This record gives C-alpha cells, sequence and structure tokens, in this order.
C-alpha cells in the first residue's frame, strides 16, 4: 500500500502464507473451522519471529568473535508496549505480511489489536529504557538490556462512578511468544545470613537462596539485520526449600514466598516507598544480571581490562546495589585488594538522574539493609568512610559539608542515601535535559560538583522514530518519504529539509490532511471501544501522562471550567470549539491524584450534559492510558499540554512524541520543553509561566494562593463552585480537600500559573482559526524535531560515557 513499508515480494508473500498455514496447525493445533482471532494472531506472531532467529543467533555469534566492549543497561522497569508491529517494521515485512494476511482473507490491524501490552513500566523512566534498546540496536551498539519478568505489569485502570479502580494486569495469560525461556541459565543469588571475618577475608554465610531464570527477548535494529537481547529475571524457589504430611504440603506451598520477588511492579510513578519486597527486587536483578557480565567477560583473572569490555548503565539508582554488589565479588570472592576493585568499579558504572522531588529520591533505611544485605551494609560504611575523608583533603574543616556529603543520613532511623552512592561509585553522572543538568550542578548535588566536575554531564533524552513515526503514524511517514526519501527515519536531523517545503500548497494540504484522518480515526475508536460522542472538526487538546500534582492536570481543568462559564456567560458568542482529552493513572495510593481523575470525570458530567455547551466543548477521561493508547492518540491531537511548574519536569518525553506526530505545544519553560522551543523557534511554541528563576523569587517572599484568589474574579468562581457542590451536587464537599490544598497547601503554585495560560490559551484558539498558520506551524515543529531522536541521545552516550563508536554497517542477511 504505502511506499516505508516495504516491498510485497510474490515469493515473500508465498513463503509467509505457508508459514502461517504451518503455525496454525502445527504450532496451535488448529484448524480453520475453529480458529479465532487470537489464534491468528498468534499464528502472524510466530511467523514473524522466524524471521528474528538467524539474525539473532548470529549477531549473538558475531559478539562472541569479535569480543566488542558490551554496554549493559540495568533498569526495574522497560515499558514495551506491542512488540508485532515494531517488528515487522524494523524488518521490513508490514506489507508483505499486510498481503499474505488479506490473501488469507485476514485484516492484519484486527490482528494487531489483539496483542497484549509488555506494560513492565510506569511511566517516562520506563518507556526511556524502550526507546534506548531500540536505538542501541539501530546504532549497532552490543547492548544487553536486563530487568526483571514482572508476571503482572502496570495494572489496568478502569473507571468506576468516575473512580479510578485497579485490576492486575495479567499479560501473560494467553502466553508470550516473543521471549524464550533460558531455564538451562538459572543463577543462585542469596539474602540475609551473617557476615564471618577469617583470615583470609570476610565471608557471607548462612543466606537464603532465591534462583533467577533468564528469559530472552530479542531487540531488533531498524533494517540492519541486528538483534540485540533483553534479558529479564524471573523468581524461583529451589527443590530443597522449606525441605509429615500437612508439614511437607505446606513446605510446597511455602515456595511461593520466594516467587513473590518477580511478580509484581510497583506502581509507583516519582515517590519512594521503603518495602522489604521491593529492595529484594532491586537487589534480585542486580546480583543475578553480574553473574551473568562476569561469566561473559571471564569467556573472553586480569580484572584492569574489565571497564575496557564492560559499561554497566544504572537507570536512576534502582538499580545502586550493583556498585557494592560489584565489589563485594571483586573483593570477596576474587581477592582483588580494595582499592583497585574500586577503581574498576568506578570506571565500569555510570549513573543517570531522572527527577529532582525529595520524595522520589531512595533513602533505604539501614536496619533494613542490615537484616537482609549485612554484607552490602560494611561495603556501604567503608565506601563512605573513604570518600568522606576525600571530601575532610579537599575541604578541610568544612564539617557541614561532611554531613551533606554522607552515604548515611542520620536522625529518627539512620538511611543510606543512594544518589549519593551512586555518585561516589560512578565515573558519570547525567541529568536527561540541559536544565535538568543544570539544576544538580546547582542545587541537589552541588557538593558533589565542587568536588569533581568532570563526573557530570547531559544527556537530553529521545524517542525512537520507528515505534513513534513510521508504526503510529504511517500516514505522516509517507508524505515525509514522498518529499525527502527515506534515510530520515534513521537519521531524523534530515527532517530539517522539510523547512524548505512551508510555503508549498501541495505540502501544506497533505499535513493538514494526515491529521484530519487521524483525528477522524481516534473518534471512531472512542465510539466502538466506548460508546462516546465527538467532533471531529474541535480542536484536540490532549495532556497524557501519569496523574501527579507536579504535571499539573488541575492547571489544566481551571482552564476547563473557565471556559465553561465564559460559555454559560456569553451563549451565543462563537468560540474555537475544543475536544479536551486527559488520561493517566494515578498510584494505588496517591488520594490527591485519585481526587483529580474524580474531579476531571465530575467536570465532563457537567459540561458533556449542558445543551447550551452544545458539540463546543468535550471533556473527555481517555481510560487506561499505556503505550498502545499512546500510539492512537498522539497522531490525533493538536494541542500537547506540558504545563509542569518549571523545574520539576526533568526531561519529559510525551512532549517529544506530540512536537513529531504534528500537534502545538503549550507549555512552561521546563525540561526538554526549553531545548523543543530552541530547536523551533519561540515564535513557534506557546510558551507561558513562571520560569525556573521566578519559581526561587516565589518561594523566598513565601506562596501566598490568598492573593491569586482576591485578585482574579474568575478564579475566585471557579474555587466558590468547586467548594459549593457545583460539580458534585450530591456530595457537596467532595471537593474540599483539592479546594484546601489550592489554598493553603501548594506545592507546585496553580494559581500563580493562572493568567498567563489562560491568556496564552486564547492565543492558540486565536491560531486555530486560520488552518493554514496553524499547519505552517506544524510543519516548523515536526521540521525541527530531529534532536528528538533517542538515535542522537544514544550516540552522545556511547561518545561520551560508554566510549564505544556506534555504526549503521549491515550485518549481512
Ligand atoms: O522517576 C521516575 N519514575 C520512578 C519510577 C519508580 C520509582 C520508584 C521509587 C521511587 C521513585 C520512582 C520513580 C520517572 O519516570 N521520571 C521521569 O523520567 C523520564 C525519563 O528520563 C523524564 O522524561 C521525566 O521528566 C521524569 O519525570
Amino acid at each position: 500500500q504505502i511506499s516505508v513499508r516495504g516491498l510485497a515480494g510474490v515469493e515473500n508473500v508465498t513463503e509467509l502464507k505457508k508459514n502461517f498455514n504451518r503455525h496454525l496447525h502445527f504450532t496451535l493445533v488448529k484448524d480453520r473451522n475453529v480458529a479465532t482471532p487470537r489464534d491468528y494472531y498468534f499464528a502472524l506472531a510466530h511467523t514473524v519471529r522466524d524471521h528474528l532467529v538467524g539474525r539473532w543467533i548470529r549477531t549473538q555469534q558475531h559478539y562472541y568473535e569479535k569480543d566488542p566492549k558490551r554496554i549493559y543497561y540495568l533498569s526495574l522497569e522497560f515499558y514495551m508496549g506491542r512488540t508485532l508491529q515494531n517488528t515487522m517494521v524494523n524488518l521490513a515485512l508490514e506489507n508483505a505480511c499486510d498481503e499474505a494476511t488479506y490473501q488469507l482473507g485476514l485484516d492484519m490491524e484486527e490482528l494487531e489489536e489483539i496483542e497484549e501490552d509488555a506494560g513492565l513500566g510506569n511511566g517516562g523512566l520506563g518507556r526511556l529504557a524502550a526507546c534506548f534498546l531500540d536505538s542501541m540496536a539501530t546504532l549497532g551498539l552490543a547492548a544487553y538490556g536486563y530487568g526483571i519478568r514482572y508476571e503482572f505489569g502496570i495494572f489496568n485502570q478502569k473507571i468506576c462512578g468516575g473512580w479510578q479502580m485497579e485490576e492486575a494486569d495479567d499479560w501473560l495469560r494467553y502466553g508470550n511468544p516473543w521471549e524464550k525461556a533460558r531455564p538451562e541459565f538459572t543463577l543462585p543469588v542469596h539474602f540475609y545470613g551473617r557476615v564471618e571475618h577469617t583470615s583470609q577475608g570476610a565471608k557471607w554465610v548462612d543466606t537464603q537462596v532465591v534462583l533467577a531464570m533468564p528469559y530472552d527477548t530479542p531487540v531488533p535494529g531498524y533494517r540492519n539485520n541486528v538483534v540485540n537481547t533483553m534479558r529479564l529475571w524471573s523468581a524461583k524457589a529451589p527443590n530443597d526449600f522449606n525441605l509429615n504430611v500437612g508439614g511437607y504440603i505446606q513446605a510446597v506451598l511455602d515456595r511461593n514466598l520466594a516467587e513473590n520477588i518477580s511478580r509484581v511492579l510497583y506502581p509507583n510513578d516519582n515517590f519512594f516507598e521503603g518495602k522489604e519486597l521491593r529492595l529484594k527486587q532491586e537487589y534480585f536483578v542486580v546480583a543475578a544480571t553480574l553473574q551473568d557480565i562476569i561469566r561473559r567477560f571471564k569467556s573472553s583473572t586480569n580484572f584492569d581490562a574489565f571497564p575496557d569490555k564492560v559499561a554497566i548503565q544504572l537507570n536512576d539508582t534502582h538499580p545502586s546495589l550493583a556498585i557494592p554488589e560489584l565489589m563485594r565479588v571483586l573483593v570477596d570472592l576474587e581477592r582483588l585488594d580494595w582499592d583497585k576493585a574500586w577503581e574498576v568499579t568506578v570506571k565500569t558504572c555510570a549513573y543517570t538522574n531522572h527527577t529532582v522531588l525529595p520524595e522520589a529520591l531512595e533513602r533505604w533505611p539501614v536496619h533494613l539493609l542490615e537484616t537482609l544485605l549485612p554484607r552490602h551494609l560494611q561495603i556501604i560504611y567503608e565506601i563512605n568512610q573513604r570518600f568522606l575523608n576525600r571530601v575532610a583533603a579537599a575541604f578541610p574543616g568544612d564539617v557541614d559539608r561532611l554531613r551533606r556529603m554522607s552515604l548515611v543520613e542520620e536522625g529518627a532511623v539512620k538511611r543510606i542515601n543512594m544518589a549519593h552512592l551512586c555518585i561516589a561509585g560512578s565515573h558519570a553522572v547525567n541529568g536527561v535535559a540541559r536544565i535538568h543538568s543544570e539544576i544538580l550542578k546547582k542545587t541537589i548535588f552541588k557538593d558533589f560538583y565542587e568536588l569533581e566536575p568532570h563526573k557530570f554531564q547531559n544527556k537530553t533524552n529521545g524517542i525512537t522514530p520507528r515505534r513513534w513515526l513510521v508504526l503510529c503514524n504511517p500516514g505522516l511517514a509517507e508524505i515525509i518519504a514522498e518529499r525527502i526519501g527515506e534515510e530520515y527515519i534513521s537519521d531524523l536531523d534530515q527532517l530539517r529539509k522539510l523547512l524548505s517545503y512551508v510555503d508549498d500548497e501541495a505540502f501544506i494540504r497533505d499535513v493538514a490532511k494526515v491529521k484530519q484522518e487521524n483525528k477522524l480515526k481516534f473518534a471512531a475508536y472512542l465510539e466502538r471501544e466506548y460508546k462516546v460522542h465527538i467532533n471531529p472538526n474541535s480542536l484536540f487538546d490532549v495532556q497524557v501522562k501519569r496523574i501527579h500534582e507536579y504535571k499539573r492536570q488541575l492547571l489544566n481543568c481551571l482552564h476547563v471550567i473557565t471556559l465553561y462559564n465564559r460559555i454559560k456567560k456569553e451563549p451565543n458568542k462563537f468560540v474555537v470549539p475544543r475536544t479536551v482529552m486527559i488520561g493517566g493513572k494515578a498510584a494505588p495510593g496517591y488520594h490527591m491524584a485519585k481526587m483529580i481523575i474524580k474531579l476531571i470525570t465530575a467536570i465532563g458530567d457537567v459540561v458533556n450534559h449542558d445543551p447550551v455547551v452544545g458539540d463546543r466543548l468535550r471533556v473527555i477521561f481517555l481510560e487506561n492510558y499505556r503505550v498502545s493508547l499512546a500510539e492512537k492518540v498522539i497522531p490525533a491531537a493538536d494541542l500537547s499540554e506540558q504545563i509542569s511548574t518549571a523545574g520539576t519536569e526533568a526531561s519529559g518525553t510525551g512532549n517529544m512524541k506530540f512536537m513529531l506526530n504534528g500537534a502545538l505545544t503549550i507549555g512552561t519553560m521546563d525540561g526538554a520543553n526549553v531545548e523543543m522551543a530552541e530547536e523551533a523557534g519561540e515564535e513557534n511554541f506557546f510558551i507561558f509561566g513562571m520560569r525556573v528563576e521566578d519559581v526561587d523569587r516565589l518561594d523566598q517572599r513565601g506562596y501566598n494562593a490568598q492573593e491569586y484568589y482576591d485578585r482574579i474574579p474568575e478564579l475566585r468562581q471557579i474555587i466558590e463552585q468547586l467548594s459549593s457542590g457545583f460539580f458534585s451536587p450530591k456530595q457537596p464537599d467532595l471537593f474540599k480537600d483539592i479546594v484546601n490544598m489550592l489554598m493553603h497547601h501548594d506545592r507546585f503554585k496553580v494559581f500563580a500559573d493562572y493568567e498567563e495560560y489562560v491568556k496564552c490559551q486564547e492565543r492558540v484558539s486565536a491560531l486555530y482559526k486560520n488552518p493554514r498558520e496553524w499547519t505552517r506551524m506544524v510543519i516548523r515543529n515536526i521540521a525541527t524535531s530531529g534532536k528528538f531522536s533517542s538515535d542522537r541521545t544514544i550516540a552522545q552516550y556511547a561518545r561520551e560515557i560508554w566510549g564505544v563508536e556506534p555504526s549503521r554497517q549491515r550485518l549481512p542477511a
């Protein structure tokens, strides 16, 4: 059908069709008379998987021969989404499979909707890991993703009476055709026990053993025949575990205790909960991974070359135990001296920070580490002592620097600061956008920066143009390719060439056409799967991301209510119609975030059924926001809401997805928004609100929300409506907590940005009245979105952190 989806050769189509029938018969044990769409999905999945195998075995054998430096990306989260379409795209099989399935009398797009998302992540940090694996394969790096195979990923969100209900994400129920169990590579992990000191070193003894079983998932590069590996550990009890009939039975049933380690992903987005189970997960992935790393290195005695052959990237502090675990192995097991072991560790490890919010930082109580990991605590104390000696020597007599920089936090409960541990034990520390990285140097890690300025770097985040353009928006990818060819898909800087098409009337028409088709298709999806009705001619105003106070979904709510009140005041006046879509999950125990969801639905209940409003304003809450839903709503959007309080969103990546797919951005000068506006030109961006400096000034003075309430009549009206029960007639005080929070304890200064936000929103509406000028500004965004490709991000990591050269050269097919 379309060019970028590859060739549908006579011979390829014939082969696909016969392997499809072979798998349906031999693999699924079905015949065409009983087969359901799910059976058809699986036969296709298995048929496409067959094409990976040859390339996967030869990629891995190639690494064994050439022995390049290996990159180990350690993460507790990999937010993968669906795999079928992505595999077809990267293998150039999409059109062939489309043809082959059509000839079998099947609709491939219908089959693609049957795949479960691999939802092994919460949000941004998890999806970054997924984009990174794609880019590393595409750039020909010898890279491995290492994490946990959660039986249950992020929960499915259902909305019931406006409230969020959580249900288990049983994603493995029908099986996962993409993974390959490797039980033969199972490894032991130790917990608890005690430390014994001998003539020749410390020994960790009397431990409980949990087995770690790896599952390998292929990661194909873009049309380069490279297939890398994502290895995910699963927890298994040993067979002498807990080993009378009641006693015998119970001992077998208690195997569950060990296997609970890999059962479920913690659903917290930017908040730290000090739970033992979570600590076990963190050690589990670290201990199993490091043994695999060492095994692979030994199959290349001399650990001097270890950092020449190994890089370990820590995705936040979650796998921070890699540092003392590497020390433990090198000192206790390999018998290296401390200082040499430490040199190796530092040169091997690097740390990426993803947030500045204090409540998100990992601070493990000492008594937890004492019981679960007694040897690691000793190594940590030893690391701390040697580190503080260096601080003392560099800043003599600065006793307060010593307590500020300590890995050990004293107080009610003693805690270990894992961020401090990572900085001390890594040769490189980076933030995820230029503004975020500067904030790390000037505020939270200022002391560490003064000690070791050379450690601190920036690596602005990116998103893969494969999943986030070609896969989810084939229409846009095609019209771009018509003008500038296909090479941009792996070299996104080439989109700049679209600047010379900004006054091209054909191109303007095509861009606007692709968007309207995306909007029609999404409007249909809402009717079919959710029986909700929207005007596809209205402006699609969307904010999708995790529900958090810092992200200020509440500021969006205030604008929405303002528009509604303005309409009710002047019903027969013209306003640009909007569909306001807000989606995202709240962490199960975050009361305020759950209250915000209820507020959103409550506004919709009033707004969507007011006859005077008509189809001029619609408020929709997008249920169960996840990777596969993002792939649908992002191409359909006109306006991207990126309205976090300046200084709080480290980078953001949703912002980039929208820019690449033809939405204009309303946002604050926060995270990557700053660099996006810089690339496109500020005139092509809807920037409003306090900058970081303005937030600082307001804090020095003290934030008084009352002041804004007193001086803004429109804001007063909204608050009074909330208090009085306008949006909750049967529970008049339902939103008292929200009002109280806004008036008295607002950490994120919602009121302070309200006026500029509403003002700027009027400028958006004005521009949308002029279709040709809207579209020309759109073209200016798409054309400057090149910097935000994860290929760029990964090449910077490779060159400035890992010390390896990316390559676009094909491996033989
Ligand atoms: O901190 C994040 N997530 C988590 C996830 C689990 C956690 C568990 C315990 C404590 C903090 C946690 C933070 C996160 O997603 N941060 C986001 O990372 C993105 C990728 O770098 C950024 O774009 C985004 O700005 C940032 O908020």
